[PDB]
DNA sequence: AATGTCCATCTGATAAGACG
DNA sequence: TTCGTCTTATCAGATGGACA
């Protein structure tokens, strides 16, 4: 919901972030921002091996090499134990950071 | 050849919010 | 209600491939 890129006004990107104020940049213009302490000069032109689904925010890779769901992922990293087919949730749920 | 830039894509940290 | 707990978004940093 609800967030365009603050320097090139992007809609999508693999992957959002912010910079020091906390602002919304894509991926390439932030990862730009880090790096450079710099504005980013615009001018810029599967499915979990656990639960099967094909929607999630983030992919991985469990101990095996194989692509895994976000919620897969974390569950072994953190219970060294594959996560249950029981805990299947329904749709998609998020939230609100702000520093 | 050999290094540097740009960037998707992964692994890691932080912590939101559902729920006991 | 109120407050810990736990799953897992959603952030930050690491790693690598593509191109100059
Ligand atoms: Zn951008
Ligand atoms: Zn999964």
């Amino acid at each position: 919901m609800g967030r365009e890129c603050v320097n090139c006004g992007a809609t999508s990107t693999p992957l959002w972030r912010r910079d020091g104020t906390g602002h919304y940049l894509c991926n390439a213009c932030g990862l730009y921002h880090k790096m450079n302490g710099q504005n980013r000069p615009l001018i810029k032109p599967t499915s979990c091996a656990n639960c099967q689904t094909t929607t999630t925010t983030l992919w991985r890779r469990n101990a095996n090499g194989d692509p895994v769901c976000n919620a897969c992922g974390l569950y072994y990293k953190l219970h060294n134990i594959n996560r249950p087919l029981t805990m299947k949730k329904e749709g998609i749920q998020t939230r609100n950071r702000k520093m």
